[PDB]
C-alpha cells in the first residue's frame, strides 16, 4: 500500500488537516505520477522527502505570512505549506502550463487557500503582480545566485528568503554570498527546519531582505 502517513510526524506537522495532507500524496501518487510530475521511485519518499520536508520550513514564517513558492513545479513546498498553515496565504509561481493545470485541478479539490500564477519570475509582471510578499519560498529551481536574483524583488523590505537546499547550503552560500548581497539579501544563513521530526533536517538557506536598493 504505502500511502499512509507517517507518525507522529504526519500529524505533528499537518496537525487537524493531515487529511488534506494525505488527498495531497495520494494524488501525487496517482495523477501526478500517471501526468509525469511526479517521478516512480518519489512514489514511496512522498511523506519523508516531500511533504514532510517541505512543510517543516513554515517554523521560519510568522502567522498569517504572504508567500510565493517560486517554481512550485507539483505544489511542493508551497502546498504542504499551505496544508499545515492554514494562517498563510500561498501563491505558487510555475511557468509551464502542463504544472499549472496540475496545481489548479489540486488546489480546488481540496479547498486550500492556494493562488497560482503562471509566469516566470524574473517577469516585471511577476514583480509587480507579487511584489512585497512576506516570504518566497522554493525548493530545486536554481543555483544560490540566481535563485537570489529571482526572489529579492519579491519580497517586501524585511521579508525572508527561504531556499531549502540540502547537504549543498554551506557550500552554495560560501560560492554565492556576495552576489546575494548585492541582489539585496542581508543576514545570509543556513538553518535546519525541523530537527524534532526529521534527520537529516530540512535544510534551507535563509536570508532577509535588507534595506539596500539592488
Ligand atoms: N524563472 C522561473 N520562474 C518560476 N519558475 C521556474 C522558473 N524556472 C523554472 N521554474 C520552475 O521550477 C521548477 C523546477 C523543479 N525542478 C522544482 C519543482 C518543485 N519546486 C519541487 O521541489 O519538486 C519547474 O517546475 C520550473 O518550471
Amino acid at each position: 500500500h504505502h500511502m499512509s502517513p507517517i507518525e507522529p510526524a504526519a500529524s505533528a506537522i499537518f496537525g487537524p488537516r493531515l487529511g488534506l495532507a494525505r488527498r495531497y500524496a495520494e494524488a501525487l501518487a496517482g495523477p501526478g505520477v500517471e501526468r509525469g510530475l511526479v517521478g516512480p521511485r518519489e512514489v514511496g519518499r512522498l511523506w519523508d522527502r516531500h511533504l514532510l520536508n517541505c512543510a517543516v520550513i513554515g517554523e521560519l514564517l510568522e502567522r498569517g505570512d504572504r508567500v510565493v513558492d517560486i517554481g512550485s513545479g507539483a505544489g511542493l513546498p508551497g502546498v504542504p505549506l499551505a496544508i499545515a498553515r492554514p494562517d498563510l496565504q500561498v501563491v505558487l509561481l510555475e511557468p509551464l502550463l502542463r504544472r499549472t493545470e496540475f496545481l489548479r485541478e489540486m488546489v480546488t479539490d481540496l479547498g486550500v487557500a492556494v493562488e497560482i500564477v503562471r509566469g516566470r519570475a524574473e517577469e516585471s509582471w511577476v514583480q509587480d503582480q507579487l511584489g512585497g510578499s512576506d516570504a518566497a519560498v522554493s525548493r530545486a529551481v536554481a543555483a544560490l545566485d540566481k535563485l537570489t536574483k529571482w526572489s529579492m524583488p519579491l519580497i517586501r523590505p524585511n521579508g525572508r528568503m527561504l531556499a531549502i537546499k540540502g547537504e549543498r547550503a554551506h557550500d552554495e552560500v560560501r560560492e554565492h554570498r556576495r552576489v546575494m548581497i548585492a541582489s539585496g539579501a542581508v543576514d545570509v544563513r543556513v538553518v535546519t527546519c525541523g530537527a524534532n521530526y526529521l534527520r537529516p533536517p530540512a535544510t534551507v538557506v535563509f536570508a532577509r531582505r535588507g534595506k539596500q536598493i539592488a
